[PDB]
C-alpha cells in the first residue's frame, strides 16, 4: 500500500550516506492523491533537511498531501521539520521510526497529532534502522558503530613472511573497501601499521565504481576523520598519513612535543597498564559525535578491539589463494591456548566481490 | 525442447553418484510419441547399465523411440540397435581412446547428436572423465578451519571447531567419493576410522542412500615409513584399506588391507606417481583429509583439483596451527559458497 513510497523514501535517504555525517540519512517523499509531488534527502550537515528539501520542491501541492519520512521529523528549533509540515498543511505523515533519543522520541509525531495530522510509525523500521546503525548506536549508547575490516587469503594470512602485504586481495575488493570507507564517519588505525606501511587511509575518488561516482560528485568529497592510535608517540610528523588532505586525530597518552600541521590535533586518552584505555577512547569519540569507525588494523589492534569487545561488525575479504603456514596471521589473541576461550561470532552476509568473497560477521 | 529430457536423464544419472564407482554416472530417458516410456540410471558397478535399465522399462514400446543418455552409450550400443531406436541424443562423447559408439549408430541408420548440456554432464563424473583423459583421479582437498585459517591450537586440540552440520555435510561428500586418502601423521595423531557414517548422513541425503546399500569408499593411507600399526582403528573397519608404502611392511595385516608400492623421489614418496598408479587401479575420485604437511605437498605438486573449505565463525589466534605447510613459497577460484549451519562452505577449483 504505502510500502512503495517509503521504499522510495529510504532509497532517496541512502543518496546522502557519503556526506551526511555527523547527521543521519533521511529521505522524504510527498504524495498528494496518489502522485508524488515532493522528494528530497539530507546531503550535508547544517544544510537543509530532507523534509524541507521536499516541501520546497512540492510547494502548494503539499496541502492535504501525505509525507513519507525515514525518521521522525525534527521536533526542535533551523526551525523544526515537524512544524514546517504543519505550515505546509500536510494531512498525513508516515515515519519509519522514531527519534533515537530516549526522551525526544515521539515528540514530533505527537505535535502533528495535536495539530490534526494523520500520523503512524514503524513501517519498514528494520530497513530504516539499518541505514543509520552508527548514529542510532551512538544515540542509544555512548559509543560509535565499529567496523573491523580484514583482508586475508583463504588460509587466513594477511602478509607473506617477506612482509609483502601489497595487494593480495582483488582490485574489485579494493574498490569495495573504498565504498565502505567513503560512507564511514571515520577511519581508525594503530601506530604499528602506520610505522610498518606508512599508509594514506584516504578515500580515493578515482578508485570508486562509477555507480557510486554517479552519486558522489567529486567536488563534495568528505574525507573521513583519520584516527591514529599512538600510545607511545612513535609516529613521526614525516609519515604520509598526517600530510594528507583532511584532518588527522592522534589518540596519545601524553602530548607529543614536536610541531604538527594544523590539520593534525591530539586527543589525550587515559592509560590502562601501558597504553590507552580503548573503551574510553571510543567513549570520547562518541561524545565528539563520531557515528561510525572503519578500522584498518594489523593483527595487533584487531586482537585488542575484539578482546575488548568493541567490535560491532567484522568485514572479512577472502582471496582465493593459499599463502602458506608461516605467513602472518589475522589477529593476535594473547593467552588463547585452548579453543574454548576462542572468540565466537555469527555469519550475517557472504557475498562475491570479483574473484574474492566478503564475509560480514557479528559478535552475536 | 529435448533439453527437458536431457535434464531428466541428468537428474536420473545423479541418483547413483553414491554407489556407481568405478563406473561413471549415466542416466537414460527413452521417449516415444511424447511419453517417457523408459527410464534408468547406473547404480552399482557390475549391475546392469542405465540404457539396459531403461530398455527393460520400455519393452515393445522402445521401438521407434528416442533415447537421451548423459554419456555416449557403450555393449550398451548394441541393445540400442537391437531395440530399434532412431535419433540417439548423447550429452558428450566417451573420454576413452571414443566416437565408435556414435559410429555404430551413425552408419547403422540411426540419427545422432552430441553436446546437449555437455557441461552439466561433464560435471557429474569429474573423476571418471579426468581418469579416462589423463590417467589421474579427481583430487578433492578438504580443509576445515576457523575464521583465521586455523586448524587446532598449539596444544593440538582441534576438538569441534566445525559445526555438527558441517560434519554431516562432509559425510555426504565422503559418501560419493570413490576413495578417501590421509597420511600416517593424521592416523597416528587421531587414530581415525575414516568411514562413511550413514547415521551421520542428513535425512535429505539418507533418502538417496539406503542403509543396506552402503558402499564404503576405498581407504588410502600414505605411510612412507610404515608407522601405522595393525592396532589402529582404520584397518579394523568395513571395506578395503590401501597403504601407500615405499617398501613392503613385514607384519601381518587383516585380509582387507593391501599395500601399494610407490617409487621414491629425492628420498620421499613420489605423490605424482602414486596418483598415476591409483588411476591404473581405476580410482575415479579421491577425498583427501590431511594435515598441513600432506596438504601443502599435494598443492605444491599441483595435484589438487578442488578445495572444500568449511569456515567456522571463531578465531584461534596467530600462533595456532595453520592449514597447509608451503615450503619454498596456489591460486583458485570460488565456484560455490554456501551456508552449512553456523559455518560456511567454500568450493574452489584450481584456477
Ligand atoms: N601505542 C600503540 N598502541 C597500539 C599499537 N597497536 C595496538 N595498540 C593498542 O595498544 C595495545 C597493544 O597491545 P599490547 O601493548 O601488547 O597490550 P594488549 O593488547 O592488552 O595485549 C592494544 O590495546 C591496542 O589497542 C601501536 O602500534 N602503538
Ligand atoms: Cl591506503
Ligand atoms: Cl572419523
Ligand atoms: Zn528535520
Ligand atoms: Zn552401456
Amino acid at each position: 500500500q504505502d510500502e512503495m513510497y517509503m521504499a522510495r523514501a529510504l532509497k532517496l535517504a541512502a543518496r546522502g550516506r557519503f556526506t551526511t555525517h555527523p547527521n543521519p540519512n533521511v529521505g522524504c517523499v510527498i504524495v498528494k492523491d496518489g502522485e508524488i509531488v515532493g522528494e528530497g534527502f539530507h546531503y550535508r550537515a547544517g544544510e537543509p533537511h530532507a523534509e524541507v528539501h521536499a516541501l520546497r520542491m512540492a510547494g502548494d501541492k503539499a496541502k492535504g498531501a501525505t509525507a513519507y519520512v525515514t525518521l521522525e521529523p525534527c521536533s526542535h528549533h533551523t526551525p523544526p521539520c515537524c512544524d514546517a509540515l504543519i505550515a505546509a498543511g500536510v494531512a498525513r505523515v508516515v515515519a519509519a521510526m522514531q527519534d533515537p533519543n530516549p526522551q525526544v522520541a515521539g515528540r514530533g509525531l505527537y505535535r502533528l497529532q495535536q495539530a490534526g495530522i494523520d500520523v503512524s510509525h514503524g513501517l519498514m523500521m528494520n530497513e530504516a534502522e539499518a541505514l543509520n546503525k552508527g548514529f542510532l548506536k551512538r544515540m542509544r549508547t555512548g559509543f560509535p558503530w565499529i567496523q573491523l575490516k580484514m583482508g586475508a587469503s583463504l588460509d587466513g594470512r594477511t602478509a607473506m613472511a617477506s612482509g609483502e602485504s601489497q595487494w593480495i586481495t582483488s582490485p574489485q575488493a579494493r574498490r569495495d573497501v573504498q565504498r565502505l570507507r567513503a560512507q564511514s564517519h571515520a577511519i581508525l588505525t594503530s601506530s604499528a601499521t602506520v610505522l610498518a606501511d606508512d599508509p594514506a587511509l584516504t578515500v580515493r575518488w578515482q578508485e570508486l565504481s562509477a555507480d557510486t561516482q554517479a552519486l558522489y560528485p567529486q567536488e563534495n568529497l568528505r574525507q573521513p576523520l583519520r584516527i591514529v592510535i599512538d600510545s607511545q608517540n612513535r609516529v613521526t610528523p614525516e609519515h604520509r598519513i598526517i600530510q594528507q588532505q583532511g584532518e588527522t586525530l592522534f589518540a596519545r597518552t601524553h602530548a607529543d612535543e614536536r610541531a604538527w600541521p594544523d590539520n593534525v590535533r591530539t586527543l589525550l586518552v587515559p592509560e590502562h597498564n601501558g597504553h590507552l584505555d580503548l573503551v574510553l577512547l571510543m567513549m570520547q569519540l562518541g561524545k565528539q559525535q563520531v557515528n561510525s569507525i572503519w578500522v584498518e588494523a594489523g593483527p595487533t589492534l584487531a586482537g585488542a578491539l575484539l578482546q575488548a569487545g568493541l567490535v560491532d561488525e567484522l568485514i572479512v575479504y577472502i582471496a582465493p589463494k593459499l599463502l602458506g603456514s608461516d605467513a602472518r596471521g589475522l589477529c593476535a589473541l594473547p593467552g588463547l591456548e585452548k579453543l574454548s576461550q576462542a572468540p565466537h561470532f555469527k555469519f550475517n552476509e557472504i557475498r562475491q566481490v570479483g574473484p574474492d568473497v566478503c564475509l560480514h560477521l557479528t559478535t552475536a
